[PDB]
DNA sequence: ATCTGTACATGTACAGAT
DNA sequence: ATCTGTACATGTACAGAT
DNA sequence: ATCTGTACATGTACAGAT
DNA sequence: ATCTGTACATGTACAGAT
């Protein structure tokens, strides 16, 4: 009942999506037609659409949407930067860039702010870089405001880095079939010390969103609706309603709900521990999982299994308890926070 | 159990595979190979395997081997045969290493299959290590087969297919039934994959006979067998075992040995079991209608609707859902009764014919 | 010199063998 | 249970062609 | 190489039926 | 309340034309 309600206020609404989407398709294609049809380094970068807009986890709005702009490159060399399993030197047109990583966004970055200042019909500007963050972010005003990342990728063709071998551990709930497969796609790699790209699998997260079911038909015309979605939406929604909040949650993001949310799928394989009439018990366990991960202060990457994405390298220990204390409290009132 | 024991006998040995598998790669390898050569009108062709052995339900022996040399064709037009659904003459748009073939746009599919036949001939006369002949031509068929003396007996059906890349025939648009158990994205794949036009060859005095093609689905079939399962892990290293294609082998199983004695099933063929299996797959979607301690009921209920076909004289091929294989057109009354009292008293009697 | 059809190289599901 | 041969998908090398 | 056309997936929206 | 059926909307894969 609460949490029927709660996902109705977080539905996009059809009309909504269309306004935003045209005007982001608009900047988007003239800036990739930017890209190759002017002889720059990035002839041939290719779109694929990434992140919650495409795989239908957005909430509240359509005001975020994630693109790479993939561009192969003949067979590099990678080698792992002092074991972190998810952070790579490259090495062998791009000669312009040892492949740097900063030198090549910022070219990438410069095209995209030039072509931005010839854009009159739509008001859009180029987000502060951020640093270390891989992204061109830029903010449209449709009279309502939308992110768009530009997110810069190398696609490699051969063998995935071996730091995944033991990664995407999805044998016994999507099977070996389809992770041979999805081995066999390319792997990507994004900027991140400043030489440094790191591994990129939004392509493989978004074949999971949506194929998500130990059964074919899960979601489909002709099978059962399941409720893994609407518990990914639920628990982004609480983290962000409590990031609003806590200037103290600001290192933690959605990309750690959705990695727990891979780990609990594939703890519970089966389609009927995500039936539709469960959503409150499937919301609970997700929850208990979460809180089980700040108080051991472990969550491996679903992809890269020995990066710890709750390191206190990257997570101090106070944070995590903070959050294991708002979560907790939200727990036990029955989310006074979906309410405002 | 007894059923479990039959599986044992039917199980093909790893030895008789791979002397089999030897031979067999050599002589295909080879032949494809040739149609690559000088202007022939093949160049081009790729090999596809199919059929039981490459599905995994080949019994007793590894001796009988399909495969597919498919040749893309452009620009084609294609007019249904009289209603038909399976049945496509084939015309081509503009006025090309096939025009030897064409007659006025209409491609000839047995001036294609004679051409293809004397090579294939040619490049077998130059085997000179493999004791293999081809054998002699039979009507309806689409192949060219190999007969291979390994000492063991060993055939091989080229069959030659024409692929089409367009959207599949209208005829075919209420086919493949799949969406409660393989689902729609499966369905949608699968029918974004080209489809084969294979010779009929029939010599039955039918105007356009020798002009005639029928539509061939054995690689979507191939993907089936191979993807059978509402869940992605069935018959998985980390998933369940299910009984499907082992109620597919003692079908297979019951119809050879039948046809083996019995003159009277001529015009049955193992193509009518897997076509009722795919329809008892589709009747019976979950993976726990196909447990293995329930093998004995599951190939009684695949005989209980196999006889049912047999009696009112229904079979719908899968794929073009108006094709009745089993209309009197095809076989008579009298074929298909024979056969039911056949199944029923195997059925009614402990199968006395798996101990011959 | 580069290009490229052909064939080798790699990895793994399937199922037979032990 | 683990070891293992065949089939097949895709990446990559390179003798011969340009 | 680039771009349109097509089909049907994933959604939202709502009325009528349960 | 939910389930079913139809309308409406965008995203995505790829054949075929240029
Ligand atoms: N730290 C990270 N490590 C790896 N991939 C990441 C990381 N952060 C983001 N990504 C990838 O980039 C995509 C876009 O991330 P983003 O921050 O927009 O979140 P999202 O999943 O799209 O959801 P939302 O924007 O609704 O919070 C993610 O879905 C994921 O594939
Ligand atoms: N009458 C038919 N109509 C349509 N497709 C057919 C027909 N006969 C055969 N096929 C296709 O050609 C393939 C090879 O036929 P074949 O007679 O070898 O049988 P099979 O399925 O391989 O089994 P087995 O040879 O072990 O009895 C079949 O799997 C099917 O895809
Ligand atoms: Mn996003
Ligand atoms: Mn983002
Ligand atoms: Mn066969
Ligand atoms: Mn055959
Ligand atoms: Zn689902
Ligand atoms: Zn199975």
């Amino acid at each position: 009942d609460k949490l029927k309600k709660v996902l109705d206020k977080l539905r996009l609404k059809r009309k909504d999506i269309s306004e935003a989407a045209e005007t982001v398709n608009k900047v988007v294609e003239r800036l990739l037609r930017r890209m190759q049809k002017r002889e720059s380094e990035f002839k041939g970068v290719e779109q694929l659409n990434t992140g919650s807009y495409y795989e239908h986890v957005k909430i509240s709005a359509p005001n975020e949407f994630d693109v790479m702009f993939k561009l192969e490159v003949p067979r590099i060399e990678l080698q792992e930067y002092y074991e972190t399993g998810a952070f790579y030197l490259v090495k062998f047109p791009l000669s312009h860039f040892v492949l740097s990583a900063t030198k090549m966004l910022s070219k990438f970055r410069k095209i995209i702010k030039e072509e931005v200042k010839e854009i009159k019909d739509i008001d859009v500007s180029v987000e502060k870089e951020k640093p270390g963050s891989p992204a061109v972010t830029l903010l449209i005003r449709n009279p309502e405001e939308i992110s768009v990342d530009i997110i810069l990728a190398l696609e490699s063709k051969g063998s995935w880095p071996i730091s995944t071998k033991e990664g995407l551990p999805i044998q016994g709930w999507l099977g070996t079939k389809v992770r041979t497969n999805l081995r066999r796609e390319p792997f990507y790699l994004v900027p991140k010390q400043g030489e440094t790209w790191r591994l990129s699998f939004s392509h493989t997260e978004k074949y999971i969103l949506n194929n998500h079911g130990i059964e074919k038909t899960c979601c489909e015309s002709s099978g059962a609706k399941c409720c893994r979605k609407e518990c990914l939406k639920l628990m982004k929604y609480l983290l962000e309603q409590l990031k609003k909040e806590f200037q103290e949650l600001d290192a933690f993001c959605s990309y750690h709900v959705k990695t727990a949310i891979f780990h609990m799928w594939t703890q519970d394989p089966q389609d009927s521990q995500w039936d539709p009439r469960n959503l409150s018990s499937c919301f609970d366990k997700l929850l208990a999982f979460f809180l089980e991960c700040l108080r051991t202060e472990k969550l491996d990457h679903y992809f890269i299994p020995k990066f710890n994405l709750f390191s206190q390298e990257l997570i101090d220990r106070k944070s995590k308890e903070f959050l294991s204390k708002k979560i907790e409290y939200e727990r036990n009132n029955g989310f006074p926070i979906f309410d405002k």
